């Protein structure tokens, strides 16, 4: 029973494969749809299976996706580095089923659940950290995510407290635990596979990969620098859906493109006489400058720790992916340091 659109058609109390039990829908996609299972053959213990809609091409993504997932699992048998679990897969009827550890609300929905108000800069620390630990694994084992975003670092738990912003004289909803995991291994490539040319969501791509200069582990750094400035403000760093002006939108927040970069690049028509082709005084240019500021502007207090935080978002946004700072490195920065 496939719908017009190729999800599986399913009511809560259905069983797949005489073994998973449904309880309730998690989530939906255009590529299929989670469901919360009982696994009876797991002791009961409760999953999150994935079911991927009856389409070839999403298919063999999903095969992809499993064989990413089964490297994980392999070089992680004590589930200590912070990328998603998977316990289980099969192919029921054309639908690619894949069975995950249960996890709560991804980073961003508790951040729109919570009207956009930012996480507290202690919470910003340890979920940037374990941010940082479950990609350096991916990195250390020759795979980049590329698809690095809130919606795919889902809290473990994200059962909450009401918290009270004296500040912002709001109320706020505060996760009781940051312990998050990296989810969504559906566009992550091996060293020695076929790269996609552009990789990433908009918002979170890397200038190298923008300008097609070749993309590798470093681009997954730059996501990440977008991703903590995203949970300590509260908006998207690059707000755009268009090259030239989110090249712009880099130039005004971190400041001019390397030579270098805009020498090598085929995107030519982004460039003007060595620099970019942007007009400030336009009205497309007014948008950029008032949407955007440079980097360090968007600090909300003057006290050590922000700044400490700024120093480590700057470095991951450095331009040249060569030296840009590694995940190793990063885990060493002192905005780190008051983490246990
Ligand atoms: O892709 C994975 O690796 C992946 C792995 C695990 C979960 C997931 C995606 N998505 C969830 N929720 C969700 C929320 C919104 C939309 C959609 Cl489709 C799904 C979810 C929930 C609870 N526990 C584990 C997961």
């Amino acid at each position: 029973e496939d719908d017009a659109e190729g999800h599986l058609i399913y009511h809560v109390g259905d069983w797949l494969q005489e073994r998973y039990e449904i309880v309730s829908t998690l989530g939906e996609g255009t590529f299929g749809r989670v469901v919360q299972c009982v696994d009876h053959r797991r002791g009961g213990a409760r999953v999150a299976l994935k079911i991927i809609k009856n389409v070839e091409k999403y298919k063999e993504a999903a095969r992809l996706e499993i064989n990413v997932l089964e490297k994980i699992n392999e070089k992680d048998p004590d589930n200590k580095n912070l990328c998603v679990q998977m316990f289980d897969w099969f192919d029921y009827h054309g639908h690619m089923c894949i069975s995950f550890e249960l996890l709560g609300l991804s980073t961003f929905d508790f951040l729109k659940d919570n009207n956009y108000l930012p996480y507290p800069i202690h919470q910003v620390r340890h979920m940037a950290f374990q941010l940082c630990q479950a990609v350096k694994f991916l990195h250390d084992n020759k795979l980049t995510h590329t698809d690095l975003k809130p919606e795919n670092i889902l809290f473990v738990n994200s059962d909450y407290e009401l918290t009270y912003n004296l500040e912002k004289k709001r109320d706020e909803r505060s996760v009781k635990s940051t312990a998050v995991r990296v989810v969504d291994f559906g566009s992550a490539t091996f060293d020695h596979e076929h790269h996609s040319t552009i990789v990433s969501t908009r918002h979170y791509r890397a200038p190298e990969v923008i300008l097609e200069l070749g993309w590798s582990q470093p681009c997954d750094v730059w996501s990440i620098g977008c991703i903590i400035f995203e949970y300590y403000v509260g908006f998207t760093l690059f707000q755009t859906h268009d090259n030239r002006e989110h090249l712009a939108m880099m130039e005004r927040i971190l400041g001019p493109i390397p030579s270098r970069m805009i020498r090598k690049t085929r995107k030519q028509k982004y460039f003007y006489r060595g620099r970019l082709d942007w007009d400030e005084n336009t009205s497309a240019g007014r948008y950029v400058r008032e949407n955007c500021k440079p980097l360090r502007r968007y600090l909300t207090s003057e006290a050590e720790e922000h700044h400490q935080l700024f120093d480590l978002i700057e470095s991951m946004l450095e331009y040249e992916p060569a030296k840009r700072l590694t995940l190793g490195e990063a885990l060493q920065h002192p905005f780190f340091a008051r983490l246990r």
